[PDB]
């Protein structure tokens, strides 16, 4: 998967393990739901073309969302489009996947990196807007979970399996989230 | 109420109405999540205390957290957490009656200035730790929205209504969270 580079990247991130357990405390993220991500993985897996379509018809259905992904006459780039819809696939299994260990942490310290001005349009090598404003990331956080939960329940588990792996999901998302944000916020603030 | 100052902040926020409504699609909030926000109102109007207590047994319960409301020698500043407790009873109450308009955007500038070192510990005369890091604001995104959901249940609505307004109070709690970020934000990445 060009440009995916989970495992190999440059830099340590600025946050290690103990940063993390705080943090997981502060999203309520316990073993159980380690065990339900895992389980949302399992469900997900089958559908994750459908997912980004979905995903996408959302980012695309609103200009100044679609935005960050056009060229510069306001056009969207189908060569970045199609390189970032296969590292999201990805995201999607190694977020349910994963043990968040620190190869994991400096994965999301380079995803941060990649929406903000310092490494966005160096992966895919296109001329695009250099920054995704932050405060659409965390505004994010709600449709990546609202796509999510129809999905989550088309192999007929009950709606407290359902619920369960939701939550898991919301959680994880926010968690993801909240370590972006590094490279947009003030030294010493974050 | 001491401290609170919607309708009289000294600044003019750095967002405006037109901000605002690119950001409501981002978390695809509409004219259907007023209504319920509205409604959801009505059924925590009566269970205040209650939340709160809910929120402050959460927050006090892990040290890295009851930490932003502490004196210099780590231990609860009482008078701190009592002026604040109820200007956050307030907050429930905005976020479900105000009208999102530039007097509602004016405060939310002013609450992120407060979290941020900017104002914190201004407003009440203490001293407490000078900045909450902002990881912690977007992770309190998910606690909020947990602690609220069995609250609006208890009042027998049906689970539908009760998944609508939960889906609104966590989409204007995103919303809110993505604005309070702006003191955070280098200047441009916002
Ligand atoms: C909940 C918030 C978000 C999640 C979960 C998410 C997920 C992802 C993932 C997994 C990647 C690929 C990472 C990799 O290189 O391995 C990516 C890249 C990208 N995303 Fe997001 N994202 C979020 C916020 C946003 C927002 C608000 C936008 C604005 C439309 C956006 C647009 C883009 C763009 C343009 C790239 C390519 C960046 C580059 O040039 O390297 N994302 N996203
Ligand atoms: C979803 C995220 C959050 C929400 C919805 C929220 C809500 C609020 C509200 C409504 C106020 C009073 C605003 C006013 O002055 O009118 C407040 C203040 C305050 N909160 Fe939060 N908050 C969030 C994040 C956090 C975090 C992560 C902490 C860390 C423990 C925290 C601790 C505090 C402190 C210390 C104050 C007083 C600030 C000052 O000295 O002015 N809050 N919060
Ligand atoms: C990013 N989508
Ligand atoms: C703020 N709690």
């Amino acid at each position: 998967i060009p440009g995916y580079t989970y495992g190999e990247t440059e830099n340590r991130a600025p946050f290690n393990l103990e940063d993390l357990k705080l943090l997981k405390e502060a999203v309520m993220f316990t073993a159980e739901d380690e065990e339900y991500i895992q389980k949302a993985g399992e469900v997900l897996e089958d559908q994750v073309e459908e997912i980004l379509d979905t995903w996408y018809g959302f980012v695309g259905s609103h200009p100044h969302l679609l935005y960050y992904f056009t060229s510069p006459d306001g056009t969207p780039n189908e060569k970045y489009l199609a390189a970032v819809r296969k590292r999201l696939s990805r995201w999607i299994l190694d977020t349910s996947n994963r043990s968040y260990d620190q190869a994991w942490l400096d994965y999301q310290y380079e995803i941060g990196l990649r929406h903000h001005r310092t490494k966005k349009n160096q992966t895919d090598n296109v001329e695009s807007v250099p920054n995704i404003g932050y405060r659409y990331l965390v505004a994010f956080i709600y449709p990546i979970t609202a796509t999510m939960k129809p999905f989550l329940a088309r192999k007929g588990h009950t709606p407290e399996e359902v619920e369960k792996m939701y939550q898991a999901w919301f959680k994880a998302t926010t968690l993801q989230v909240a370590l972006w944000s590094y490279p947009y916020v003030k030294y010493g603030d974050f």
